[PDB]
């Protein structure tokens, strides 16, 4: 607050980098917004909606059921399925890997059983639309998915657009009961987001997120954050450094203090 787009704005010079973020509002705090309707790569953060599309796809055993793959489905950082290439995973597996570790490839094999054309990006985009989301598009998989250059539309989503898709996901009624607690608590134990929004927010309050890297220093981080108190927020920090070109560094820094700038406003 000096003001906070103030703020937001020092940041970008600090980092070279366009910041977006987004968070809605509640009873008492107006929407927060900063270029969050601008366009930005998914990243991993697709996983969390990808994750609810299956959930909701599905019966909850499904999660049970085995799923087999070899050496040509490792295409991308997957910390989890190269441990397990030898034995399959099941569908609870993927999910839980595909949330708390990125992994590409468990991603990838969730959009093949949502099915449909596009190897399920279709069928994915399908469930963001039911959920009012005429904005995001998915269009690749992993690792294409973090490939577009700064401004092609294709694999983006908005601070505004996913914020308030993991609002309906998490706090909403997009899931039966059951299944979004499955969401939330895999949210909840993500291994990948300790340097992003959770670096923002004291320790006494909640976080749950699903983070996002990608090429031209894509990086980004969505969460749901309860207070001491038990108030959730949505939060969506959104971010790229174009001006270094493909293999400019993604700089978590930014996204932690981006939330340590929101978190300040929420207390
Ligand atoms: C690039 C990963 C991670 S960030 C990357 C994983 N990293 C580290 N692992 C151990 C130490 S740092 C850096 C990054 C992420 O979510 O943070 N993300 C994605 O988005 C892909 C994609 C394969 O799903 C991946």
């Amino acid at each position: 607050a000096a003001d906070l787009a103030d703020r937001f704005a020092e940041l970008e010079r600090r980092y070279d980098a366009r910041l977006g973020v987004y968070v809605p509002a509640t009873g008492t705090t107006a929407a927060i917004e900063y270029r969050a309707d601008e366009r930005f790569a998914f990243c991993s953060t697709f996983a969390a909606p990808l994750v609810a599309a299956v959930l909701h796809q599905n019966p909850l055993t499904h999660l049970d059921k085995l799923i087999t793959y070899t050496s040509d489905d490792i295409r991308s950082i997957s910390p989890v399925a190269q441990q397990h290439v030898q034995t399959g995973m099941t569908i609870g597996q993927l999910c839980d890997a595909a949330i708390r570790y990125s992994d590409g490839t468990a991603a990838n094999l969730l959009l093949a059983d949502l099915g449909g054309p596009g190897g399920g990006t279709a069928a994915f985009t399908g469930y963001l639309r039911s959920l009012g989301d005429t904005v995001s598009r998915l269009d690749a998989e992993e690792p294409e998915l973090n490939r577009d250059p700064p401004g092609d539309e294709r694999d983006t989503t908005t601070p505004h657009a996913i914020a308030l898709v993991l609002q309906q996901l998490v706090l909403g009624n997009a899931l039966p009961p059951d299944k979004r607690a499955l969401l939330t608590d895999w949210m909840a134990r993500n291994t990948t987001g300790a340097k992003r929004i959770r670096a923002g927010f004291p320790a006494d309050w909640k976080v749950i997120d699903k983070t996002g890297t990608g090429d031209y220093g894509r990086a980004n981080d969505i969460a749901v954050v309860w207070s001491p108190t038990g108030v959730p927020y949505v939060v969506a920090v959104m971010s790229d450094r174009a001006g270094g070109g493909y293999d400019a560094e993604p700089r978590e820094a930014l996204l932690a203090e981006a939330a340590t700038c929101v978190a300040g406003v929420l207390a």
